[PDB]
């Protein structure tokens, strides 16, 4: 039945890497059960436009007294109680992912399930940075395909992509190649991307601004390697936008910045009406967010491997008791009800920079 | 010769406001005014922050973005000496979005460096009128025969633009009431982002009052909808929420998604900006006009100065100060008879701070330095 949400905690940590990382947690408690969910905004505006001081003054502000003592019928309905306000899509996803979370634990029943999904495992790729040069990109690539590893990803920008995509798949003629192409790029570089298309890559990932479409199909007319979006697509409508103009032919879908679970299914749904493919993108989630990303990638349209690799890779110590970690390139769905992992509240008090508790 | 940036305030007033402004997305009855002061060369400039505290109009908010000021841009400006505002605007970086919060540094560096020249802000932006154009946008009404009282009350003042705010369910109702007590002003509406592709039935059916433009009926961040919605309708699309640069404004001119532009200055990046956004919408044919939030009269002045460039070529919403405020935050009045206000003489905004009453309604200040 209907769940009451009686209380909520932000807890805000300092997670060192294996300098730092803040993590900013939202814990929603009622019925007896909790759910938990990560912001995947930065302090400053770096990778997208919100950031942590402003997501908190409107989470402690304006969405936690808008559902605190309130009674709701799904996570669906958590998300309508908000939803005059513009944008702010990453803020919302902590309200919205924490109530998927304690919701499905309510019922008892793992949050893929929910969603739809019903893989018991997901495929993970590997994201290179530059290397210094050409032989250096082989050994690295070479290490991460002994691993198991499903798709390389290789970061590129101008001066440095037709060498290494073309020493890479010289050496390795049959993997899963893609470029992470991180808005460097210009419309006069066309023909210098289009030197990559040889090398038949699955995609270029978002090659051009941050928050355009209209360039991308233009690009996409002017090569033939497929691209794939990231920061343009933030609701299923720019999905929608993105794959009818032609800006891409594959998303790049981080479930924070469109807005949560619900919507991230209905970008997933679009793209797959178009016979378009998703991936599960990442951004250095600890383990509550790492495992909402692994339930959300058992949906059927995650046909291309997602960033949800070895939480081990990132983290000294993750912040939940359950190890997630990725083995021959497929990462189990952790076991339980909802996300199926668990604060380890000890240690997130030993990097807790700070915290606050609101009741109705 | 060069400028540099000493140091900086932050000042936050609150003051109450005349009337009741609905709106599609709330209702407004007071305004919090983030002020940034910039200090150098003796001389000082000021800008004012059009973001809300809470995210209703777009996307930015108060809080996020003076966390952004105090912990990003004004380090990285203050001590530093710069060219122009240009300059400026360059060494804040490469950080995506906040448009308003960098708005509220630009801005003030415009006035600053206006002030070490001796010369008027619009002056040095390329315009030359004396005064502009300007019209009213009235809050949501009540019936056909009378919700021409507020209406009646602005054609009597020879306001050159009438805009009603509407909604769905309340928009052919309130025009129909407006264009026949008064069949030959100027007319249009803020269908204020509130409608789908859905409602284009409804929208064609405005077609028949004959307004100068529908303003940002669909999504505030579409431009490919807004596109489809003007094939269908003979009215012209105005965008407002959907432009916020002038990449924006060529894409959604190319796409068709309008054929006029509200330009806001803060909305876009400042006046550097607006001025590009401005020069896009000309060489498309396209004119603009001044777009309003319930500014004080440090905002007002910046926004009458950025008018007077060539392209503002349909009234604004930059209406009398006196509507809004029973005291407004400068010493000077910038009130418009017969739909013109004049451009506040002086150098830069040509306005100056009343401090004494401004610490009267101040609830936050903060100076920063090298
Ligand atoms: C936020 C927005 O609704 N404000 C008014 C501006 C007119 C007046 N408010 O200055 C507008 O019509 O744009
Ligand atoms: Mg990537
Ligand atoms: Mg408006």
């Amino acid at each position: 039945r209907m769940f009451k949400i009686e209380a909520a905690e932000i807890v805000v940590a300092r997670l060192p890497l294996k300098t730092h990382k803040v993590v900013p947690l939202l814990i929603l408690h009622g019925e007896g059960v909790q759910g938990v969910a990560e912001g995947t905004m930065e302090a400053r505006p770096m990778y997208r436009e919100e950031t942590i001081a402003g997501a908190l003054d409107l989470l402690r502000g304006t969405f936690l007294p808008a559902i605190l003592g309130q009674t709701f019928a799904n996570p669906e309905a958590v998300s309508d109680a908000l939803g005059s306000y513009r944008g702010n899509r990453m803020a919302r996803a902590m309200v919205e992912m924490a109530a998927w979370d304690l919701w499905a634990r309510t019922l008892g029943v793992p949050l893929g399930t929910l969603l739809g999904g019903h893989k018991e495992q997901v495929e993970v790729g590997v994201s290179l940075g530059i290397q210094a040069d050409e032989q250096a990109t082989v050994d690295l690539v070479r290490r991460h395909v002994e691993q198991g590893y499903r798709r390389i990803k290789l970061k590129i920008k101008p001066g440095w992509d037709v060498q290494p995509v073309r020493a890479t798949r010289e050496a390795f003629p049959d993997i899963r190649l893609t470029v992470d192409a991180n808005s460097a790029y210009t419309l006069a570089d066309a023909g210098r991307l289009r030197q990559l298309d040889e090398y038949d890559l699955t995609y270029i990932e978002q090659p051009l601004a941050w928050d355009d479409l209209v360039d991308h199909a233009e690009l996409a007319r002017r090569i033939r390697t497929p691209l794939c979006l990231d920061e343009s697509v933030a609701s299923a409508s720019d999905a929608r936008k993105a794959l009818a103009l032609g800006a891409g032919g594959v998303i790049n879908l981080k479930v924070a910045r469109v807005g949560g679970h619900a919507e991230s299914r209905r970008v997933h749904d679009v793209a797959q009406s178009f016979g378009a493919p998703v991936w599960c993108g990442g951004m250095l989630e600890s383990g509550i967010g790492r495992a909402h990303n692994i339930h959300l990638s058992t949906l059927s349209n995650f046909r291309l491997p997602g960033d949800t690799s070895s939480a081990s890779r990132y983290w000294e110590r993750d912040l939940i008791q359950e190890p997630l970690e990725a083995v021959d390139g497929l990462m189990p769905v952790p076991q339980g009800p909802g996300t199926g992992v668990t604060l380890d509240r000890e240690f997130l008090a030993t990097v807790t920079e700070a915290q606050e508790e609101h009741r109705a």
